[PDB]
């Protein structure tokens, strides 16, 4: 696994996240479950915890956008870039953005929100890309009870512990 050199981790165990807006292709419930399940992945192997706030500021501000959307790191329309998150830190730190130009699902068609989101929150927590083609933090999307690969388990625990 790989981590950035920075800013490594959050000084607090219980973090907050917020879902600013939603995608057309999934119901509010579907999306909420994906994100909830995406965090559950990292929380199960770490002392971390995530609380969802309805409004105001949250450590991890989640949102769906297309093209230029407020950070000068524009999306490229369908396919190509799927989503990006920023490593731990104040403000934009932690936040995750999903290209609303892609087709988000709970299945295999288009791109599976949960899987991508699971990856993206990895970033939100301090993990960079893993060179292990079996790691959730590998730079290539690949569709797959979800068990978090070993490398990834090694990753966050080296930051936050078991
Ligand atoms: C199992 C599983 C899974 C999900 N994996 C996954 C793979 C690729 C992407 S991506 O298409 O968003 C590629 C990207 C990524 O991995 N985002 O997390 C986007 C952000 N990014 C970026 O802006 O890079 C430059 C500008 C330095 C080229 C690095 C690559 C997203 C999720
Ligand atoms: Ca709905
Ligand atoms: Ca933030
Ligand atoms: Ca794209
Ligand atoms: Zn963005
Ligand atoms: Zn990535």
């Amino acid at each position: 696994y790989n981590v950035f050199p920075r800013t490594l981790k959050w000084s607090k165990m219980n973090l907050t996240y917020r879902i600013v807006n939603y995608t057309p292709d999934m119901t509010h419930s579907e999306v909420e479950k994906a994100f909830k399940k995406a965090f559950k992945v990292w929380s199960d192997v770490t002392p971390l915890n995530f609380t969802r706030l309805h409004d105001g500021i949250a450590d991890i501000m989640i949102s769906f956008g297309i093209k230029e959307h407020g950070d000068f790191y524009p999306f490229d329309g369908p396919s190509g870039l799927l989503a990006h998150a920023f490593p731990p830190g104040p403000n934009y730190g932690g936040d995750a953005h999903f290209d609303d130009d892609e087709t988000w699902t709970s299945s295999s068609k288009g791109y599976n929100l949960f899987l991508v989101a699971a990856h993206e929150f990895g970033h939100s927590l301090g993990l960079d890309h893993s060179k292990d083609p079996g790691a959730l933090m590998f730079p290539i999307y690949t569709y797959t009870h979800f068990m978090l690969p070993d490398d990834d388990v090694q990753g966050i625990q080296s930051l936050y512990g078991p």
